[PDB]
């Protein structure tokens, strides 16, 4: 259903922003073992939010939530940039850039923190 999906959608913003901001913080720490492995975790979660997400558009599609659609258009743009940058920080944590993971994290965080609120916006709407 589409409240329930959306339930669903709602939780996984902020674990990811988490996930980020603990990236950051085993960056720094230099511990690249933990880095790696919240990369990981990371690439699971960022695929099962854009599975929702996209799952949702088609949904409020079918039944004519013209609202709906919108909005969630709008946070696909957003995801589908922060995919560009997710793989772009990998790109640079295997090559060992330590200035482009860290210029890289600074600004998907900075797109993390910027969904949250157009989430709240797509919960009235459905």
């Amino acid at each position: 259903s589409l409240k329930e999906k959306f339930a669903e959608y709602e939780a996984f913003g902020p674990r990811i922003l988490e996930l980020w901001q603990a990236a950051r913080n085993a960056f720094e720490a230099g511990d690249l073992a933990r880095v790696a492995n919240l990369l990981a975790e990371l690439k699971e979660l960022f695929k099962k939010d854009l599975n929702l997400a996209n799952a949702m558009a088609a949904e409020a599609a079918e039944a004519g939530n013209k609202e709906a659609v919108a909005l969630l258009a709008e946070q696909l743009e957003r995801l589908k940039k922060i995919q560009a940058m997710f793989a772009a920080a990998v790109n640079a944590f295997r090559a060992g850039d330590r200035e482009a993971f860290g210029a890289l994290l600074e600004a998907i965080i900075n797109e993390g923190k910027a969904l949250l609120p157009l989430v709240e916006a797509i919960k009235e709407a459905i």
